[PDB]
């Protein structure tokens, strides 16, 4: 069978996606231990406010997005709760083809169905590609900020 | 009575502080309507996770701080929940005297007693004075980021 190509599926990560997801995520956060990633998957799966999305193509995972629902203050946002995009990543060899586009779309649709008026997100200044992408997908830059931590 | 000066009290904003607080806050967020500020005071007062602190000096309000407890992800933080410093402001004519220092201290002590391992905060790049202050009070700059919003 050849006149076509071979479909891509954006699916919500359930437990049978845990290794595909872990595999891609190790490349978004190289520095976060396999154990850590596993812990996270468990947490995500079970939580009402956490969701992930995997973009499967011909039985393999080529991109994912990590969304959460924020009930706290959220830089540049007017309403609550907010659908935040915590992490999105598409295998190099599949970028600029609308994958992250669909992934982000499925993170919006999830957050809409969960009450969220706005889909927030964030990126690093050194991340120009990320910055552009956000703009291309209709995200408006709201504010830039510096964060601090102090132990209690 | 003269050999001394005249004590300053950092107190947690209850309802009999609502106009002193509103008065100072109008100068942190000029652009937020008196109505809005009032709404906020009500909300703060009643919520388990919201707290404010007023620095009273000789019966008048000279500085305040707005803290919240964050249960969502928090840029540059390792634990949850986090005591976030949403807003701090000290009348011009009282800065550089340790007021914000005590105010921030009382926001830490509140957030400690509420489980928080870390006290987070944030500021704008154009805010050099804020930036310095944070450093002086032992806050380490964790990360800088750009935020985005998209409607759902
Ligand atoms: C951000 C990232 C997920 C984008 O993936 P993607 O597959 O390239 O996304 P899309 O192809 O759907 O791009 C959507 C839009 O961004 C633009 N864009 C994508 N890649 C771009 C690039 N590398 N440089 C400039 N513009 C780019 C597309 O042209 C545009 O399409 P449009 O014609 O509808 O405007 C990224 O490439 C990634 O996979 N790697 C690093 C992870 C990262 O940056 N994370 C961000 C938050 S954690
Ligand atoms: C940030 C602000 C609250 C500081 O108030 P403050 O009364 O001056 O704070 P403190 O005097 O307790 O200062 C603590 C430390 O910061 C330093 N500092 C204070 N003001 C400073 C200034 N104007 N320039 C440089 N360093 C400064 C103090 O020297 C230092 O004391 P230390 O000897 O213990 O290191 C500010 O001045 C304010 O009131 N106005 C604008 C509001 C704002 O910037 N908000 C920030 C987050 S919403």
């Amino acid at each position: 069978l050849v006149p076509r190509g071979s479909h891509m599926d954006i699916r919500q990560m359930n437990k049978t996606h845990l290794e595909h997801w872990r595999g891609l995520r190790k490349q978004l956060w190289p520095g976060h231990p396999d154990d850590a990633h596993l812990a996270d998957g468990e947490e995500i799966l079970q939580a009402d406010h956490l969701a992930s999305f995997i973009a499967m193509a011909d039985g393999v995972a080529i991109g994912f997005a990590d969304a959460s629902i924020r009930h706290d203050y959220v830089n540049g946002c007017d309403s609550s709760p907010v659908v935040f995009l915590e992490g999105i990543f598409v295998l190099p060899s599949f970028r600029q083809r609308g994958v992250a586009k669909q992934l982000i779309a499925a993170v919006q649709r999830w957050g809409t169905n969960k009450g969220c008026r706005e889909m927030a997100s964030d990126t690093s200044p050194e991340n120009t590609i990320s910055q552009k992408v956000h703009q291309a997908l209709g995200f408006e830059e709201t504010e830039r900020v510096i964060f601090y931590r102090k132990r209690c």
